[PDB]
């Protein structure tokens, strides 16, 4: 497999590593949301440590008001940060 | 870094690798995304071998008409090849 295939299987495993956790299976609610920031985007995003923060990015990943992050609003959150990446943090 | 920290760089590198080759070298011309879907989503997709099928890609994915693909159009390819990958490549 490319790298990139290897990217995308990267990106279902996290995910699914995460959303699994609790409730429902296959969306991220806030505490798994925390859990995996923390965790998996140690290097690319502060530590959420308050509530307040967690709440917050929730709200812009949640679509469709669910309070919860699905699969297609975590593809969105993906997108989100590799543009921050590609923009050397500059934003 | 963690593994999603890894994938998010590997997309960003894949775009660049393909992108850089030819004309604008922040978008993908028809003929580096023929390139790009034949070298490195041969697992995921099936080989290009016409004009019309790559035209036929560029048209979903262009969304500003430019007839190119930059980099946020880029990431909605991404997220319909995780889509199509995580459902187990069924639709
Ligand atoms: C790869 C390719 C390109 C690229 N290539 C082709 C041309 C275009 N782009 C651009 C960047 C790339 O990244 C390599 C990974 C380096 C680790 C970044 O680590 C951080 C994380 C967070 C910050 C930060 N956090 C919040 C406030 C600002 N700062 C800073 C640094
Ligand atoms: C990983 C995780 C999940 C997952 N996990 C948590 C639950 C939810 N999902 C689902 C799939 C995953 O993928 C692993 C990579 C296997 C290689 C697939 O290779 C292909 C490529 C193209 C086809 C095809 N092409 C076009 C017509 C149909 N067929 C078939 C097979
Ligand atoms: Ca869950
Ligand atoms: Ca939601
Ligand atoms: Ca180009
Ligand atoms: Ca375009």
């Amino acid at each position: 497999m490319s790298e990139l295939e290897k990217a995308v299987v990267a990106l279902i495993d996290v995910f699914h590593q995460y959303s699994g956790r609790e409730g429902d299976k296959h969306k991220l609610k806030k505490s798994e949301l925390k859990e995996l920031i923390n965790n998996e985007l140690s290097h690319f995003l502060e530590e959420i440590k308050e509530q307040e923060v967690v709440d917050k990015v929730m709200e812009t990943l949640d679509s469709d008001g669910d309070g919860e992050c699905d699969f297609q609003e975590f593809m969105a959150f993906v997108a989100m940060i590799t543009t921050a990446c590609h923009e050397f943090f500059e934003h």
